[PDB]
């Protein structure tokens, strides 16, 4: 089942290792951010050097991931776009043996475009039911169909709905979705994400509202 | 209500923004529109299924101003009349006058457009019902064609206002053949709610 975690203030779906990694090595992000996963720095504004894709893969998958962390993470691999693709058929592929698949593996079977037309209505449906699970299931349809970045982050920006700013957060600063025409709306996104971060790791907030 | 702030309330099962006196209504004539449609509200017995004559835009007016209506009450209204469209703006500019002289007015009163978008953007991104509301009802503004004013509307569902969606999609003539399996979903929604507090009125919707 598709289930929001926290970790001491950062309340995540798609980046649970992200959250835990901050929880575990937060005074090195603070005091040291030189020497912190240049992931995290990135994400919580102590560096500006971007992370590189094997990275973000490592952060989404470390050694010894269970099923259920693969799951996740491959929602994310799909969030993040074709870029991610070939890495999303490989975890795949290897889940077969053990009888387990992702449940959008129609979008690694060829013929893409018909699958996306059949999750369009598939998502719609999906956002009108009552539970997380399928909230979090249309968001990330509306996303995987969204084909200019605007549309991507409008459709992202539904995140904030489930108290998942920081996830819109991290898929705006990872996949460059700010710029002019976004900018005061991820500025109130980074906030939302803020007020709460501020509630139990003031001097990490500190560093992502200014460095 | 005695208040500027737009809130969402509750009469025994339907949860509603933009049609609290049909709610109530509804809940205190369940029985009439059951037994005696024809002497119901129309508006009441289209909604509900009781009967299949569309009301008028004055049976609308009626139960969205009632006599003796207080001003938080005409404001939420006055929304309504808005996501209702052009039948209506008329009404919405005779209500709008009759506030200013008590230093009222409603809060939205090609460039206006833009400039609601933006607003309906960062709207969104707010965490008060107040602020989503808001949102809804501009993206609903803006909308240029039945689907997309159906897929606005449709967010309503994430407030628990099925109702309202429910409501705006029979006025308007929402359900098509590319909307009904959303609309049965909307319905459905609502009538899990209904068959707990008002099985009458479930019964209805369903049947006649
Ligand atoms: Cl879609």
């Amino acid at each position: 089942k598709r289930e929001i975690v926290e970790f001491l203030g950062i309340r995540t779906y798609f980046f649970p290792n992200l959250a835990l990694y901050a929880v575990n090595n937060d005074e090195l992000l603070v005091s040291d951010p030189n020497k912190a996963n240049s992931f995290a720095a990135y994400v919580f504004g102590a560096s500006d050097k971007k992370p590189s894709v094997d990275d973000i893969v490592q952060m989404l998958f470390p050694s010894g991931s269970d099923s259920g962390t693969i799951l996740t993470s491959m929602d994310t691999l799909l969030a993040l776009g074709p870029d991610f693709l070939t890495e999303f058929k490989k975890r795949n592929q290897d889940l077969a043996r053990f009888n387990l698949t992702h449940d959008l593996s129609i979008l690694a079977q060829g013929d893409e475009d018909a699958a996306k037309k059949k999750l369009n209505l598939m998502g719609r449906k999906a956002k009108l039911q009552k539970t997380e699970a399928a909230k979090i299931l249309a968001i990330l349809i509306k996303t995987i169909n969204s084909e200019e970045n605007y549309e991507k982050f409008t459709e992202l920006s539904e995140l904030c709905g489930l108290d998942l700013d920081f996830d819109a957060y991290v898929f705006t600063k990872i996949l460059g979705l700010e710029d002019e025409d976004t900018a005061d709306e991820v500025e109130v996104i980074r906030d939302n994400f803020l007020n709460r971060l501020d509630q139990t790791k003031p001097k990490l907030a500190d560093i992502m509202r200014n460095g």
